[PDB]
């Protein structure tokens, strides 16, 4: 009856020689990450980037998720105006999210095991009975407030214990970006994720299929589902089979704003589904064609963006 969860997906623990070059780290971890679709990476423990966000200015107005709104398809009155979307600081983003889980928990929020938020998370997808409402601050430019790593483009101080990181390839700022196309010679930055206990983010690939990264600064985990590129097919199957018959049709540029779907009914259709904890200071990356949701755990603050080979 309660959720299963799925198996884990892979975590790598370079040494410093292997964590001098991304590209050539994932290429090299290649024939076993992309039959998981995504993996984890964590960096040596000595490296330790800054913060480098304005926060004394960072601002955002996240947006309401309701997380029984498909399940709810199958009219109330004045629908559409169940919440407005309002502005929050970091800190009052925090608090909010704090007090959030830790009443709907009855505990402090780093005492809520993992698991749990997990099986809670699902139940509450597929509650008729009980309508939870959650806000994330997701889709955040970084070039809005900076970046949470420290970049040399003379807007924020940097320490020179700090240089380091700045000129580093795992900043998500120095990943790279341009594909290679023929219009390219005829002729991106990353996004931030301020998140709560069970905000999401439903299952999609990337544009143009392309590899991500995706680094969390601080914060409770962000717990991620991964399917690999190869089962791709198989996913859009299941989500064509099982998706209400209004989306069924819709493009899957548009679909992708409304694929939730509990990782079990894939595993059931016999997907192969993976799922991590994401904790601070951790990497993951998404390879091509590689289906991939999840959601977070409590307060956090990730970096994520597309990169090329
Ligand atoms: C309201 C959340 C927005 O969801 C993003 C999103 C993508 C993504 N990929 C990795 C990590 C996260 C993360 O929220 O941490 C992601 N969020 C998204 C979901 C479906 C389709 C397209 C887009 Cl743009
Ligand atoms: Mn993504």
């Amino acid at each position: 009856a309660e959720f299963v969860p799925p198996p884990e997906c892979p975590v790598f623990e370079p040494s410093w020689e292997e964590f001098t070059d991304p590209l050539s780290f994932i290429g090299r971890i290649r024939p076993l990450a992309e039959k998981t679709g995504i993996c984890k990476i964590r960096p040596p423990k000595d490296w330790q980037p800054p913060f480098a966000c304005e926060v004394k200015s960072f601002r955002f107005t996240p947006r309401v998720q309701r997380l029984n709104e498909l399940e709810a398809m199958t009219p109330r009155e004045a629908f559409g105006f169940e919440q407005a979307v309002r502005e929050y600081t970091l800190q009052s983003f925090g608090e909010m999210a704090d007090n959030f889980k830790s009443d709907y928990f009855n505990m402090p929020v780093h005492m809520v095991p993992t698991e749990l938020v997990e099986k809670e998370f699902w139940r509450l997808v597929s509650s008729i009975e009980e309508d939870v409402i959650v806000e994330y601050g997701a889709d955040i430019s970084s070039k809005d407030f900076g970046s949470g790593f420290p970049v040399k483009d003379g807007r924020r101080k940097i320490l020179p214990e700090e240089e380091e990181y700045a000129l580093s390839g795992w900043n998500l700022n120095n990943m790279p970006v341009l594909e290679q196309s023929v219009l390219a010679h005829i002729n991106k930055v990353p996004w931030l994720y301020v998140g709560m206990c069970f905000s999401s983010f439903c299952w999609h690939i990337e544009d143009h299929w392309s590899y991500s990264i995706n680094y969390l600064h601080w914060g409770e985990p962000k717990t991620w589902y991964g399917v690999p590129s190869h089962a791709a097919e198989q996913l859009e199957e299941v989500m064509r089979e099982l998706a209400p018959e209004l989306f069924e049709s819709q493009p899957d540029l548009l679909h992708q704003l409304v694929t939730i779907m509990n990782p079990n009914v894939l595993m059931e259709h016999g997907v192969p589904v993976y799922r991590t904890n994401q904790c601070a200071g951790e990497f993951v990356v998404t390879f091509p064609r590689a289906y991939h949701s999840g959601f977070n755990q409590g307060y956090n603050f990730a970096e994520a963006v597309n990169f090329c080979t």
